[PDB]
């Protein structure tokens, strides 16, 4: 999935 | 895999 | 998003 | 839950 | 990363 | 937790 893709890397930028 | 459930939730923590 | 990290804290509680 | 966790599977055997 | 994939694997496997 | 989202970005990035 692309969608569960790009909600990992908002996931890991809001993170960091 | 008890240490991936804490980073996934750390993630998470820090990401909200 | 929410919702994910909700769904990844039930997967992780229910397996272990 | 289930979905995802075939999102997943679908994932790692995409890569 | 393969090994990332194993416990994604395991945390479903058990999950369920 | 910068190796578990290095690792996602990848396996996402090697996926598609």
């Amino acid at each position: 999935l692309k969608k569960l893709c790009k909600l990992l890397k908002k996931l890991c930028k809001l993170a960091g």
